[PDB]
């Protein structure tokens, strides 16, 4: 039996093998909007559990309206083919309009062409520039290149025009008739076999979503091969200098495969988006040509009081690397430090801001497998002390791990928290068994229950 004033509910599925359709699920996401919905996002990974390529994934999501019940789940995004959108992001983030505050909600999700996935992924943005505009490149079977421009119109490399448009959905017409998709491997022209990030939003509350826009443009380095979402949520700086901000953390990898943490960003509401530096970049060592010591993969985002960063990463060490920004995400302390405290068994963590006090202090939450291994699922909690400063002004928080408390005691893997609006949590998680993606709620006296 739990304790007498403690909240904890029986977990359970939002996505199984069969719904919708699809024998696979995998990757959690959970946000919770202004209105109090609360949205789940997952790969609803067709074909089984694996990692593309070779897998018809889409997007998938379900909405729980305050005192409502989880509705039926809808597929949002689908791209044709086996071509996959792996690993979703939600951000919940308002702008004040008039003098109303709205509120629209942010998906971002990794996006490969038939045949491509992290292990075999070419470099490149997908794009050339050609007098300052980006163009969507595709190639023929003998690997020449054309690009598409105005009105869908496929130039070659000579720069003339050839017989062939492309419809935004990668449809490619010739003659009256459609000839293939340049995102199939069949397709007479193809897009370059390599990663994007693709964004959709929604205005109503996640109810529907616009058409996806690919973000490569300007924004994922020629030299990057992998440049991907990194699965859980995304922030909006609350306060400080860069209120406002949109703050998507991503990872990516180089030309020798080596990976790299770091966030995208738009000060403009989502109109535009900017790469920040990885923490992995120091004036020692470039994230574009390092290829040896510790990786820095996939990572969540938290906010301190005065509005500084905390990116908690998934790593190659034992335990889990915390950088910190003084920027709005634009760069990070040369200090990459483990917490000795968050056991890091190569798996996806979710760490989160929560609003109310805890002791009197202010508090993240975080969730991962506490073990060597993807067992013992434990959400801590994290009590934020300030402790001194920088030589540059600006106050050193630390972290108080005051709450530790075992949610799932076997298989745990991908996990994705998120803050109620009655203040309790809930969390998304890997881990029941059976491709079965699990949601449970609980209040924080679940947490400072000592087993
Ligand atoms: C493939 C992808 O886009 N994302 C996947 C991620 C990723 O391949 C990893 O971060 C890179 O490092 C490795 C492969 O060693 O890893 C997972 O395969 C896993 O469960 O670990 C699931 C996740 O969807």
């Amino acid at each position: 039996s739990h304790m007498d004033d403690v909240y904890k509910t029986q977990p359970v599925e939002l996505f199984y093998p069969g719904y919708l359709e699809s024998r696979g699920y995998r990757i959690p996401a959970l946000e919770t909007t202004k209105k109090g919905t609360v949205l789940a996002s997952i790969d609803v990974r067709n074909n089984g559990d694996h990692d593309a390529p070779n897998n018809n994934i889409d997007v998938g999501i379900r909405r729980k309206e305050v005192n409502g019940e989880w509705e039926e789940g809808k597929v949002i995004l689908d791209y044709p083919g086996k071509s996959a959108a792996i690993d979703t992001s939600l951000m919940s983030a308002t702008i004040e309009e008039n003098g109303i505050e709205k509120e629209r909600i942010f998906l971002i999700v990794t996006h490969f062409p038939e045949g491509y996935g992290f292990p075999n992924t070419e470099g490149g943005s997908g794009y050339k520039e050609i007098d300052g505009k980006y163009y969507f490149i595709l190639k023929d079977a003998q690997n020449n290149e054309y690009t598409v421009r105005e009105d869908g119109i496929v130039y070659n490399s000579e720069g003339n025009e050839t017989d062939y448009v492309m419809k935004n959905d990668k449809t490619l017409i010739q003659n009256g008739e459609e000839v293939g998709n340049a995102l199939l491997s069949n397709s007479p022209l193809k897009a370059v076999g390599t990663a994007h990030i693709e964004m959709i939003y929604s205005d109503d509350d996640g109810n529907t979503w616009s058409e996806p826009e690919d973000l490569n443009p300007g924004l994922k380095k020629e030299w990057m091969k992998f440049f991907g979402t990194a699965p859980g949520k995304g922030i909006q700086i609350k306060n400080g200098e860069h209120k406002g901000r949109l703050v998507f953390p991503i990872y990516y990898t180089n030309q020798n495969n080596f990976q790299s943490s770091a966030v995208i960003y738009s000060d403009d509401f989502g109109e535009t988006w900017k790469l920040g530096e990885s923490p992995i970049d120091t004036a020692s060592v470039s994230s574009e040509t390092v290829s040896s010591g510790t990786q820095l993969t996939e990572c969540q985002v938290v906010e301190m009081p005065n509005g500084q960063l905390k990116l908690f990463m998934r790593n190659t060490g034992s335990y889990t690397r915390i950088a910190t920004s003084f920027d709005g995400g634009a760069t990070w302390h040369d200090e990459v430090p483990e917490d000795t405290s968050l056991r890091e068994p190569y798996c996806q963590l979710s760490v989160i801001n929560y609003s109310g006090k805890i002791n009197g202090k202010d508090a993240i939450i975080f969730s991962n497998p506490d073990a060597s291994s993807r067992v013992n699922g434990s959400v801590k909690v994290g009590l934020i002390n300030e402790n001194g400063t920088y030589d540059n002004g600006e106050p050193r928080y630390e972290f108080d791990w005051i709450y530790n408390k075992t949610v799932k005691p076997g298989s745990f893997a991908y996990s994705c928290l998120t803050e109620l609006p009655d203040g309790n949590l809930g969390l998304f998680y890997e881990g029941e068994g059976a491709g079965r993606m699990a949601y449970t709620e609980f209040d924080l006296n679940y947490l400072k229950f000592n087993a």
